[PDB]
């Protein structure tokens, strides 16, 4: 009979999802940013121009304002309409005189004459050109990587658990478990060997795995637990729906008190620990104890949930099981991440490079 | 007494491994290929060449077809035989003038006059010649990364779980359980707190540790199952080796529907999943439950499978069980396929970067 | 009541981290390193430089001497002094002269008459200078990852393990259980539902989960193994510590017999399935089976161990148990680890790709 302790293994796998929700999964690593070091070049380039080039970026009237392209439009027989913007922002702190020279100095150019800023000029105009090149990189921009935030993430992670894009409080205010859909009794809400249950998240399963009810205190209500029984007092032979207040009494054996780290390994390990717990028969796939007909809480029945989505002929849990799917999903939108960040190291070392050789006055020339 | 569910457990870890079996496991990624850019570059250099350089691609009687080597063999004074292949790959298609002047055009090089030309050219060059550069590592060139596929991966994962390259179907035709050695009993077959089993791969583990048999259907034989046993029919005490029906019966209750995604963290995990639930004894270790004497399948014995090469004095299963040793190995695989694809795509990014300087009328003044 | 296997689960989590001790646990890879490609471009611009360059290395007396700088003071009116040290070993084979010829053939700069020697060296100066700014990388210099070694990482996986930054032998010598702490009876030494245990490490912790005692041969002390108990003959409550004889016959349990690849997916992993084994309750989270009241070894009572720093309303195992926060430090060294080996990477193609460029007589023309 299913007594004491006998779905902490369930209990694991399942909290393992649960703990990741909330704001607790954080990325391990920003995109690499080397727009810093690309804007820094675009001014010292600037910075290094004839004053004549400086001049195109200046109002006719007023010296120290920025061109207007109404007042002033720039030649239809140039590309300057493709660079503007760039060389616009790279040069408007230098229309100011002063700002000029302390750039000039801060660059490690104002020790050049005329001759010889010519030669350095002439490796500055090459090297960004380049740093300009290597700042692409086509398959990272507006990629998923790209367009994935952490916050993404989250979102995604929180409808997994909740279905909810943010994790519902201690009282569980403004969720409804089982979707609303609870009803008759505990076995028609978890499942059996014929028929799926009303969950369609990880909260709700982790309710019909390990929640105690009104009459299973003493055997089986303690699945979960050393001991004391959550306390849930649930009754869906009368009132199907579960309180907050239970559910709450469920999701506290869980690890919400930290942060987690989110890699695409951490994921894909615990959907595989859940995936494979899933004990396949001919009509379900049950996740607990599971002995006869149900999972009714009955400590000769079971203390689980089951799955129709999954069976013994068909079905992967991470592409068939709604809540599984869009964490496996989490999952990969991570792989993506991970390679970005890779990726994007390379274009980020070399404008640090670049910028080193830039201001080294003995290469310049 | 062994009884329902008690090895779900164990179940769960040997179907981690099953799963990647027949043509499930597929590699997040490709390494990095970048010869389209190299080639793409290479062209474009000799698109710029002088004229006479791209005549020397050309026979002497028909300037449209390429220079045959023993008709006009190579000058034994140059270094051109250690070159020949990419350059007369690159000139091809350009020895026909139409293309060559289209080619030109693709490359934005048909605007420049002679003096222009030459100036581009010299840049050119040294482009070229720095791509050639970058796209040389030697230590992914004919390295385990770069000579290991998808396909032998796959193999090996399948001689981990089956011994054979392919996975058996659905009646395992072709397949014999046990090598053909199994006899006697069930214990006989399985092993012992004092003897190992006949099972070489993890397919027949995973039949020692969850099969049915005539005699404990009722109890022992539900190890692995929710309610309903499997079914098999086993008699080992008069058939020792099982039948193919008897085989799938036992597989279905693992993920055979889908794929995942290989990478070396996630075989990591699956090995020491599995490695450490064995219950390491004075002569044998154990995977599956045991109670006493052996593995026979009696609910007061064991339903498990033992080995004899590791033990709580001696032995790594990752190296001293063959099964797992030949799945290790693919981790190791997979760490340097992991390896190299992060080195290749540096050469990769800076082969893009080349082709866009090459590309770009300004820089190459 | 707790009987034979009932801690296997919990057995496997544990010995999941005993098993990365000792000198088991090993990086997949060291820190790529470039220092030999760096030298060798130092040298060959060296090589390269005009003689009245060398001579400025040649004491004024002996020109087979290095300068000393005592006797021959750099001018400060130079930046020599920035760059002396790393010039001075480039310049020190050079200094003899049949060296020096040795070294302009290996470089291949031997063919080359003064004018096409001063070609060359243009292009070799600015590639040298290139290999010094692309070898510069601050955000690994000094970082964790550069500081930390791998002695460093098992020495700290032995702190978590046994408190020790070396493991035992196989007579424990030199250990003492549970800090000298231990007394009275089981449940005083390994907690109940109200108290924590007395263990502040892994092994300590492994011993209270799986140990048998005097009284629970039969029973409960066959909770981690097959069939035999491990055979301790501890007695807590007369000799409360236990002897290193019987801390061995625990250990003895866990693979400490092969090596490990240290990653930081495989870290979290471990940590992961440890801290979601822990059962949280109002007052302590038990790791191991648990039916009622306390960690005394009892069949009817729990083969366990208890801590008070993580609970149903607090705490978070991997940063508020010591143990596993030591552990999960490693983690996260291992991340930043991981991170310097992809970002290394890219100097060390760079300096590799500029060594076949400066080697490359046709590039340098
Ligand atoms: C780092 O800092 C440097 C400055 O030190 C900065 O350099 C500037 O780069 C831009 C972009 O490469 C240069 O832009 C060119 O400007 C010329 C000159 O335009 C003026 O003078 C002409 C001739 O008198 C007038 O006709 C014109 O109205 C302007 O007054 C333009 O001629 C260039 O445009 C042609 O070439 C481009 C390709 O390079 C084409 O894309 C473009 O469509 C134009 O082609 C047309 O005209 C061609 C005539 O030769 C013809 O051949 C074509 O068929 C076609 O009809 C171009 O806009 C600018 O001169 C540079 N400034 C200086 C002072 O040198 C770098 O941009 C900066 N680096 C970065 C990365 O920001
Ligand atoms: C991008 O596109 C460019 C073209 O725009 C292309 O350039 C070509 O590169 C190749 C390889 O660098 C150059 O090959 C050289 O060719 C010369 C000339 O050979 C002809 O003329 C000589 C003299 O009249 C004849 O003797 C000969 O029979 C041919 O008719 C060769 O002399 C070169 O070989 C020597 O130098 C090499 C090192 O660079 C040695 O490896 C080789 O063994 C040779 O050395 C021998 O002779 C030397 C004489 O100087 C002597 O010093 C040595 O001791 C030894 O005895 C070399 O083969 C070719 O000229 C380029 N073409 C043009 C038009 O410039 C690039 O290859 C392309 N980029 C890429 C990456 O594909
Ligand atoms: C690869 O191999 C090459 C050799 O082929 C090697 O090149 C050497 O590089 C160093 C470092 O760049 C060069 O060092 C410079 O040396 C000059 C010359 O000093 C002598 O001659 C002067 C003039 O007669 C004397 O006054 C002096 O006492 C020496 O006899 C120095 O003048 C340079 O120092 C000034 O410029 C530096 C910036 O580049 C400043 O950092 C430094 O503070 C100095 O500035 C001061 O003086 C300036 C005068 O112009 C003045 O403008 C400033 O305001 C300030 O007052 C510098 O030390 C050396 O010449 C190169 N050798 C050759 C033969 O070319 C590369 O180093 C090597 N590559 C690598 C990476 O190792
Ligand atoms: C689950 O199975 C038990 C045992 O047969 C039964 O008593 C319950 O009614 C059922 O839900
Ligand atoms: C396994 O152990 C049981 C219990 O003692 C015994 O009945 C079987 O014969 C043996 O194989
Ligand atoms: C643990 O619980 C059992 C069962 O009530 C009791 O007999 C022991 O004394 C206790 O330590």
């Amino acid at each position: 009979n299913i007594g004491t302790g006998d779905n902490v293994l369930h209990r694991a796998a399942l909290c393992g999802i649960i703990e990741l929700a909330g704001k607790r999964a954080k990325l391990e690593t920003a995109l690499p940013n080397f727009q810093n070091e690309l804007n820094s070049i675009l001014e010292l380039n600037m910075t290094a121009a004839e004053p004549t080039w400086l001049d195109q970026f200046r109002d006719k009237d007023d010296r120290s304002k920025p061109r207007d392209l109404t007042k002033q439009p720039l030649p239809k027989d140039t590309n300057w309409a493709d660079h503007w913007t760039a060389w616009a922002k790279a040069a408007l702190p230098l229309l100011n005189d002063e700002t000029h020279q302390a750039k000039l100095k801060e660059y490690k150019l104002a020790g050049l004459q005329p001759e010889k800023l010519e030669r350095a000029r002439n490796t500055i105009r090459r090297l960004t050109a380049e740093a300009v090149a290597k700042a692409q990189d086509p398959t990272v921009a507006e990629s998923t990587a790209d367009l994935t935030t952490e916050e993404d993430l989250q979102k995604q992670i929180n409808q997994a658990v909740y279905s909810k894009d943010t994790e519902p409080d201690d009282d569980f205010n403004g969720y409804t478990a089982f979707e609303g859909k609870a009803s008759t009794n505990r076995q028609t809400i978890c499942g059996s060997a014929v028929a799926g249950s009303k969950a369609t998240n990880a909260m709700d399963a982790l309710f019909c795995v390990c929640a105690d009810d009104r009459t299973n205190g003493a055997d089986a209500g303690k699945a979960c637990v050393a001991g004391t029984a959550p306390g849930t007092g649930w009754n869906p032979g009368v009132t199907a729906t579960p309180t907050g207040t239970m559910l709450q009494k469920v999701r506290k054996l869980c690890n919400t008190h930290g942060k987690t780290t989110l890699s695409a390994a951490a994921i894909e390990g615990r959907l595989t620990a859940v995936g494979n717990l899933l004990t396949r028969g001919s009509a379900t796939s049950i996740l607990g104890s599971f002995l006869a007909t149900d999972c009714s809480g009955d400590q000769g029945s079971g203390m689980c949930v089951a799955y129709t989505e999954v069976t013994d002929a068909k079905g992967t849990p991470t592409k068939d099981i709604p809540w599984m799917q869009k964490l496996d999903s989490v999952r990969i939108k991570l792989q993506k991440h991970e390679r970005a960040v890779e990726k994007l190291g390379k274009p980020q070392h070399d404008l640090k490079t670049i910028l080193t050789l830039a201001k080294d006055p003995a290469y310049l020339q």
